[PDB]
């Protein structure tokens, strides 16, 4: 498919869109972004995503270069020009300078629209492996562009789907995901003081309330995994994706569990409520 | 006026652009070095290009050019600039992370700017650092991620630079190696915890020649009351006295004799490492 980039008021072919090297997103990694996905060409949790983008910008001392309503209009228009199920990434850059006022005042912005690349049906059927590392994301409420550790943390990884941030053996979150453990039919997930306040996570907590599943907002430990029945990771593209192995440790029987499959079926049935 | 070498041409900096497909933009996958000139000659060029390769290799990035071609481009840009120059070669991840867990289509570019040395008055009176409870991830790699060097200054008094003090252990500055001076010894974080700076390496060599003991450990924020001096190093700032860290005044609160001594020896001895 011909992916798009919105930049300087125009929807360009992605492959032609360029950014000035003066921009401190290139020189110094000053940028924030979100990933927004479509179900039936409708963006899922667009407002909650645009609010998290602004909070990422504000937390990084970046003055918003457009209103949330303008970002929303561009996202909607580009989904329509794609004509397909879309992964949408709005990026807010630092721009050319950090002022004497300790603010990035000349921020740039662009929005990448790509055809959605959902996990293959077979990864929902068999589930995935995660590679644990002794590291965490600094300022976890802020989605910056720095995903260097999502990559370098692989390579001694054994074909793992994603890395899992396990600082001092405390499971916090995946490189692109909320992590859920299931122990004696309870959901266990890191509190928002340690993990990004995921849109999927918030929808999962609501489905747990509707289903009468207790949720403990604490960090599961790597040393608890032998006693777990199931595990899964969440995000707007991956939905609920079973996790059957973490490092060398198989999760219960090593195929997706009943409560993971149940919650994924409820998530898909219920999703219309959070589409815009 | 500033130049960027990109795609085989020296462009004015303000005209150079990079495709947004490049993972330096989307995912922070990039490494760089800062090289400075004394007398129109690059300082520690080969050691800098070796550290750039080491940063690339550590980030699973395949070099898009030989060190000899990078050296030739750096020299040519210095000649066009016609002033003392700060040179920054950038290695990007490019468009893809392959099946092979490697960035194989890396781009590169080289920014040439007039050197912006700290004003004489900052060496005379020395500077303040703002300590924060955090450090740089993968510290031996010089990645493009400096986001914490900016966000940390919001509540900073007008301190010159932030200082990474995770759990009260002093590691390094946002743009500098940190040195503490206690009972006439140099104390600086080991290279498992701080960038292997070219200025750091030159200072350790001057310390060996001067018979000054070096302890390669993290100094603690507690210990600053008993310290005599402190200073930060980098290829542009050279040796810059540090007279205050947060609420703690250092020794006499004015630049110390061993800091001024090492700065004079650094400037006298620099000719050895010019290329
Ligand atoms: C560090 C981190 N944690 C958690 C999440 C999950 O947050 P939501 O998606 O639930 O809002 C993300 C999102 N990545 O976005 C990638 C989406 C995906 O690829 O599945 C993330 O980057
Ligand atoms: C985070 C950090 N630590 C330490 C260093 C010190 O390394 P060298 O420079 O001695 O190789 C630097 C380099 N910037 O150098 C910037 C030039 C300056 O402003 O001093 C750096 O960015």
């Amino acid at each position: 498919h011909m992916n798009l980039c919105y930049i300087d008021g125009k929807f360009l072919p992605l492959e032609e869109a360029k950014l000035p090297v003066t921009d401190l997103i290139i020189q110094r990694g000053v940028g924030v972004f979100e990933t927004i996905s479509t179900h039936s060409r409708r963006p899922l949790m667009l407002t909650p995503h645009l609010k998290r983008l602004e909070g990422s910008a504000t937390a990084s001392s970046i003055v918003m270069p457009a209103t949330l309503d303008e970002m929303a209009r561009i996202i909607r228009e580009g989904i329509k020009k794609m004509g397909c199920e879309t992964m949408v990434r709005p990026y807010i850059t630092g721009g050319d300078s950090f002022g004497k006022d300790h603010l990035f005042s000349s921020s740039r912005y662009f929005v990448i629209f790509a055809e959605i690349r959902k996990p293959d049906p077979i990864l929902y059927e068999k589930g995935v492996a995660l590679h644990p590392i002794n590291a965490e994301r600094y300022l976890p409420s802020t989605k910056s562009i720095n995903y260097m550790l999502s990559f370098t943390g692989q390579r001694d990884s054994k074909g793992a789907y994603e890395i899992l941030y396990c600082p001092e053996g405390e499971i916090v979150e995946g490189s692109h995901s909320t992590f859920f453990l299931i122990k004696n039919g309870h959901l266990i997930t890191a509190p928002t003081s340690r993990a990004l306040s995921g849109t999927t996570r918030q929808i999962v907590l609501e489905l747990a309330r509707r289903g009468n599943i207790q949720v403990e907002e604490r960090c599961p430990l790597l040393t608890e995994l032998p006693e777990a029945e199931e595990a899964f990771i969440t995000g707007t593209v991956k939905e609920l994706l079973p996790v059957v192995r973490i490092g060398d440790q198989i999760i219960g029987n090593g195929v997706p569990g009943k409560l993971t499959k149940h919650l994924h079926q409820v998530y898909l049935s219920s999703i219309v409520e959070w589409l815009e």
